[PDB]
């Protein structure tokens, strides 16, 4: 009755292994020794399987799970088949509503630890002691597309962290850009409806490249700042490991003396900032729509844990009005040149879930989940968010007991007088379900605020004004921040922004919308506006050419922290290289290549024209990971071709195209020995060029040169050469 | 911060105490040392309260649970008050749909243990050894009324038992009469709609006494048998402890050799059979709509555990066609004179729940929940039930994971490939969610059927026939079972049946419906029909008077097992007596009264015209439990009036009426000394009469006579006297 | 195929008749000539029945509504019986959650008309013209008990009016006493939990006469005012027709010039104020738990329309 | 029941029949149809038993299953002819 292979090759090893080396597995089976308080607290609901009988949900052993009960083996199915009906009933009700936004997401467990106590500025318990470990659960996401949409779309990304603290759950629910599209939560359904698939036909999925989005943008210039970020390569990250995170809103820190400090939250990726290019990202949504989900899971299985440093921009209360923009305006960023990010702690994501639905799909994050030591501000976008994230769970998670779903449960105590509701798990023994009560001596009891372990009390901000539905005049400036962002990008990043706007507006069917957006760009920067207009066949008017640019932001003409690439920060660990094999590889090349990659934590994929094995010149049997077409260059960071019998692949269309695609997408390419014959395919001269590593063999400086290219991510100098490549 | 009284009188003693002696409490606080495997398995979800901080559901300590957050202490409430919104959100969603039928019910934990191994007739594990202790959860219910309707209505009662066996959950979902109203499940919505409140105005609650019910009955003579039971005193039980239970349908027992035996299930109450009378039951729905729920809870808190003996009527397969009726017809009973009930085990209910909603309201019973060793039959009512009880939980309990709600969880292992669904608690670690699989070596695995710990296989009954929507002709007899029931009742039970029909039909507005029902009664028994007709002003025709009665059932003229009272079985333990006090009670009387009651396990309530205390003739301070009006005679089984200063209460209207109401309702009354002057208010002559105990003082003979009367339940010989009593 | 009596005595007269003279009936059959704008707008969803074939919800005519489909007339029921399964599925899902509070209630259609324009104090359209008729739907209720609890309990009563105005729905959601038990909404779950059946055993239904209610009251003196009303005969009205109504809160009226006036709302019963006495009310919950629902329905069927100023 | 929120999914406009539909089913979440039938059960006399069953026939008749012969034991078994 055993169907597993006798050699045990069905079971992945419970040790760190590189991508593709073993089948992927539930986190508690892949890494049982990786533990934290939250992971341990889930043991009471984990269900095994091995050596157990197959049963109904009522515990009745099933004898024949292959057949319905019928009157005769060719007869009608009988209503009394309760085993069939239970199994089909459960199947029939598997699906729950997806999230209204951020429905597509990928999640992992981990932990956070502060570098030093922050008790001088906040009484938040999780920040009080450098030895205090806080378990986390983090979900990364896109925004527009459904749960079944693709990863590498052009979109904002979500970055949501649930901190299981000793004084309550704190959810930091952020994105990968430092501002949002709109100012007031009342407009959120309008903006989201505009970006989402249009209501008549439900097209397009995972794309802002359609009329209604750009209609809204053209009529709501407050959106232009985040639109700039989305049209930049920020909109197409290489992986969730290589993007920044931001809380966007100004919040407050409250210390034990009651002093408030304004704060904006930041996540700094240890892996650096890195993005795809558009043609690559779009094609990758077809070749592997699960690319980011896959890369996150496989990095964790490899022991190559995503890490992010939490940082704070801190602004004293008395500095609230000292900026050109309003601190409470979520369409405005705080330039790091004005307010540095101060490092706070480090977060490591080190274990995948066991069951995606149970842990990822059912997780509920909400920015109103704060703890003593934190507080809100009057940011009118944040203010409305506070309503939505509790409300939405009533349908999505089936009722008000969503905190009892295991992934959502606090690890600290929780006791109150709330009762009942659908799916109620907790069985309360309190004689009282109300307070004040005498019959239980008033337990559970309120707790006064205090320095630690105290009750929550709001900061006593002064409120003065009339009841109005009115935007603050201080919010009424829309172009200076887009311009600061534009001016802070490298020339190639600027080209990619121009190309993002140009491509998206080309998909807008109504030309007047394109013209209205171009007019908005002319209020930001005329170089940007002219370049987009040229790609759309639009001529700017003399009046448009005379629009005065918006002022600098507090005297800044640029802030390099806004660029992905201006300040190098790339680390190669966790990247991957395609190695194009032939039927008689020079083994000395391959040894030098693979060992150099391994020493820097860079993975390799051995590719060929078929699956199976090839044998190297010295008899080494080389296992093939994928075909050239099965693992396209889109999925790797660089391509290496060792020497050997190059004639085997020299006329292979897929192998040649592999190099052309990688070349077009600015990736490093390295060619050893006779592999240099492939230079003709990519039209590279005999003398070579920067970004192509070549030598008689892969020894000496060959691998160091390639790894240096990989640390710089892409070969931007190659852009003028690709603009006429047929690929 | 302590609101409890300094003397600790807020907390009930965690020891058995009689009704009213202590405040009632959650079961795990009242009886912490009463344990079984199911109760112990719920410890993981029990939540305490003492010494804990009040928190949000996210674990954040609350400082001020008295106020909303507002802009100024007289200002508007702020949307950022997440503590308010979470608390109100949970409140706003507390209610779940009530059960379609049997919405009103009261439940308790207990255990079942067999008297001997039944392995020769069934392989069911819970019946395999007298050492097998199986935890149970039992819910008793009415049928028609909502969850907030009254207990002592005239209705059928439900009697549902969840057995947490080592081989799966078995739910025995029965009623307190041995038949149902209808033959085929397809008619269930019609019958239920007819008995339920009428759809225009939603009247009447908890009553069959309305046009649509009797319309359906008059047009569907199959209903007449169970209607007879409902119109008898069976429809108004004294307590859930004093009624029978029945599975109704013929099921199968399957032994290890594969032999099928037909079985009908019975519960025999240790406390005996006992019912109210109609006027008492109806008034009690007003004086205490929670009477049965209260009495069950208080019996368990007192240690008067409800006990029921499980019995089987067993019929060999070869005897299927040996009776005048069809074994598969659920409108037919199997007379015990023909097939005795064989006692096989005993069930004891010994602990109340902790939280009514979490344990009672959310419990899901379903007769399709069987285990190996049991099987179904083709009873066409049972057949359709099998569909309903899984289906209904999808809305009632919010989805397909209702088996994960703690009260519903098996205590034995359960493992399968079902996944997801709303509020999924179990986190599956199986790499596979399908079978056959190799990736988990096909676990969890099917198990062949066998003598023990085997998989479920249906008994291979031969099916031969065409696909038809057709009632079996063998089911087309409607009057012989009603007649057997009628002829088996005592004369006073027959009178109460007549009065039941007469009262209900008087509330039918359309006279032709009454006439059609009387015509049906004339097909059952002409004495019954004439008596009901006389009370309705209907005159039977000569044709009606010449209707031939239906035949006897397999030669039976009667079966005394169908009567509540023909064969004495009552026991007085757990009953209650009202003692009517005065301001100078003869302490010698009260000493003798309470001593004799205690020796028999009979409880007492000391009543007066106000609360507080009175002092007896010897200085004994007597605490008052309730006023005469606060605890009416409806709530007790007998009334005793000791001597003393009878002048204090002789002219008290409530005291006089207390005795008149008890007298009318046929309850024993005992009068000592000058209390014999109360004979005038009940029109009892100086010579006395059977059912009124009297003596110069209360003593052993006095109390022996009263307890003998109580063992007989009611004084039926008084019936000719009550019609002149104005009460 | 006719089961009705030949004399037609199954059908109530479609004209005003006193209580008990005829069987009660759906409003559009009892009083077809009574109309208002809201009642007319519901015609698109009203479903008849006379002279129509019995069908599934998909419109398929049913031949035998008395039997399940089985393999032989004494055989097992077949999974392919879609008629049975649709009918039982609908039955199995009939119930929806009851209201958290005020679950027990009785409702009727009607109309409102102002005596004169109130434009000097409010720009509300439904108060702008004495000729403007606004349809209403009114639900009276208890507070504590479930939908299946009794009418003549001691409790506060709800008095909720939905005004279908030309400028939107206005709901005036009031009670039959002019104050509430508590001051701040944050305490509402506490107060309601205290008055509701206690959580261990779910007793008592429809009654504040239990420890937890009086525990809360004794610790929250703000409750004492409405407690006084509940303990008076106000807590046991004779009929929904014979009680007052109040919005409780101070609201604002806003006129066309922007001037705000504070307002508290009142309903004055044309039938006057009348209540039961306790012993009668309690016994009546047993003899007729539907007494108020019945009395409201039957007054309307008699033409004795409840009126409130 | 989960996907469309309850048993009245036939009342969602796209799902509605264009031919008549009448029966004794009532209530359920988001019930649109307001039934005026005094009866919500059959057989009834109070509405003269309407809406009424319809015998099967050549056109406009009630649904009756084809009376296929069924012969066999109650088994969870795949037909060998499928193998
Ligand atoms: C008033 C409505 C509203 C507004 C203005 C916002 N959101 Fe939101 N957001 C929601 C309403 C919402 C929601 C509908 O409540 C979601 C969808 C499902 C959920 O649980 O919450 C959500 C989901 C959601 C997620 C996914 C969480 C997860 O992985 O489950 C992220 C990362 C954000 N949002 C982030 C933001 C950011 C950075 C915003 C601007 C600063 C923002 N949202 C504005
Ligand atoms: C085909 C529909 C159908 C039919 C013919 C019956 N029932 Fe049923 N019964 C249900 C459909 C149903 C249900 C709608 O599925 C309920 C309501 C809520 C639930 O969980 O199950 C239920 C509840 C229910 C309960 C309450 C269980 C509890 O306490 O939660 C009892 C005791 C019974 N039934 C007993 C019977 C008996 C003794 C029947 C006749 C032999 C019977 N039912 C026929
Ligand atoms: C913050 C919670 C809360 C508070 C403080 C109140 N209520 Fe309320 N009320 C509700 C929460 C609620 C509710 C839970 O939202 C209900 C139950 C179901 C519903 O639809 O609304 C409701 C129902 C409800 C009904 C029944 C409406 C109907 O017939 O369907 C009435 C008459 C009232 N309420 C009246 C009041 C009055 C006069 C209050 C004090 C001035 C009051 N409520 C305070």
């Amino acid at each position: 009755d055993s169907l597993a292979p006798e050699d045990g090759s069905h079971s992945p090893a419970a040790e760190p292994t590189p991508p593709g080396a073993q089948p992927t597995a539930p986190g508690s089976l892949k890494a049982p020794d990786t533990r934290n308080e939250k992971l341990n607290s889930l043991e009471d609901v984990r269900k095994g399987s091995e050596n157990y009988a197959l049963t109904t949900n009522q515990g009745v052993r099933i004898a024949d799970d292959q057949n319905s009960l019928r009157a005769g083996d060719r007869g009608p199915t009988l209503l009394e088949d309760f085993i069939l009906r239970e199994k089909i009933t459960h199947f029939d009700h598997e699906r729950i509503p997806e999230r209204i936004v951020h429905a597509r997401g990928s999640a992992a467990h981990g932990y956070f630890q502060p570098y030093k106590s922050l008790s001088d500025i906040t009484k938040a318990d999780f920040l009080s002691d450098p030895n205090k470990i806080t378990p986390v659960f983090v979900r990364f996401s896109t925004v527009q597309g459904g749960a079944g949409s693709a990863d590498t779309v052009r979109d904002i990304r979500g970055f949501a962290t649930k901190f299981y603290t000793e004084e309550g759950i704190f959810d930091l629910v952020g994105n990968n850009t430092p501002i949002f599209f709109i100012q007031d939560a009342h407009k959120f359904p309008d903006f989201v409806h505009a970006v989402k698939p249009e209501p008549h036909w439900a097209i397009p999925q995972g794309q802002s490249a359609h009329d209604t989005f750009w209609d809204y943008v053209s009529l709501q210039p407050e959106t232009l700042h985040n639109v700039m970020w989305a049209m930049s390569d920020r909109g197409i990250p290489r992986s969730y490991r290589t993007m920044e995170g931001f809380g966007i809103h100004t919040f407050r820190l409250i210390n034990a003396e009651g002093k408030a400090t304004f704060v904006r939250f930041h996540w700094k990726p240890l892996a650096g900032k890195a993005s795809l290019v558009w043609d690559e990202a779009q094609k990758l949504t077809g070749r592997d729509p699960d690319f980011h989900r896959r890369e996150l899971w496989e990095a964790i299985e490899a022991g190559d844990f995503p890490e992010y440093e939490l940082g704070f921009q801190l602004i004293p209360e008395e500095d609230e009005f000292k900026f050109d923009f309003d601190l409470l305006d979520p369409t405005k960023l705080i330039p790091e040149e004005l307010v540095p990010v101060q490092r706070v702690g480090n977060m490591v994501l080190n274990r995948n879930p066991d069951n995606f639905f149970a842990e990822n799909e059912q997780a509920a994050f909400h920015p109103g989940h704060i703890v003593p030591g934190l507080d809100f501000t009057n940011d009118p976008l944040l203010q409305g968010r506070l309503f939505s994230y509790t409300d939405t769970q009533i349908s999505r998670l089936g009722g008000p007991n969503f905190h009892e779903i295991p992934i959502n449960r606090p690890t600290c105590p929780y006791h109150n007088f709330q009762r009942d509701g659908m799916h109620r798990m907790g069985i309360d023994t309190n004689p009282a379900n109300y307070e004040p009560n005498s019959i239980n001596d008033n337990w559970p009891r309120e707790t006064p605020p205090g320095p630690k372990r105290g009750g929550f009390e709001s900061y006593q901000e002064r409120v003065e004004g009339n009841k109005v539905r009115e935007r603050s005049p201080s919010f009424g400036e829309y172009y200076s921040h887009p311009r600061l962002f534009w001016l802070s990008q490298t020339p190639f990043e600027q080209s990619h922004i121009v190309d993002g706007f140009s491509f998206e507006l080309s998909k807008v069917v109504r030309p007047y919308i394109r013209e209205r957006v171009v007019d908005q760009l002319a209020h930001i920067d005329l170089t940007l506006a002219q370049a987009v207009a040229k790609n759309l066949g639009i001529e700017l008017t003399d009046d448009q050419l005379n629009i005065t640019p918006p002022p600098d932001v507090n005297g800044l003409k640029k802030d390099p922290s806004l660029s992905l690439y201006a300040i190098p920060d790339g680390d190669v660990k966790g990247r991957v290289v395609a190695i194009l094999l032939n039927d008689e590889v020079r083994s000395a090349d391959l040894l030098a290549i693979l060992k150099a990659l391994k020493a820097k934590g860079v993975h390799a994929k051995l590719l060929y024209s078929r699956m199976g094995e090839v044998t190297a010149d010295d008899g080494t049997v080389l296992p093939i990971a994928a075909t050239f077409a099965g693992a396209p260059s889109l999925t790797v960071d660089a391509v290496i071709v060792p020497c050997g019998n190059i004639a085997d692949i020299a006329d292979n269309g897929d192998a040649n195209y592999y190099l052309m695609e990688a070349y077009k997408h600015l990736k490093p390419i390295a060619l050893a020995g006779d592999a240099r014959k492939f230079k003709a395919t990519i039209k590279i001269a005999d003398q070579g060029e920067e970004g192509i590593v070549e030598a008689d063999s892969a020894d000496g400086s060959f691998m160091d040169e390639l790894l240096t290219l990989m640390a710089a991510h892409r070969v931007w100098s190659r852009i003028p050469k690709i603009d006429k490549i047929p690929a």
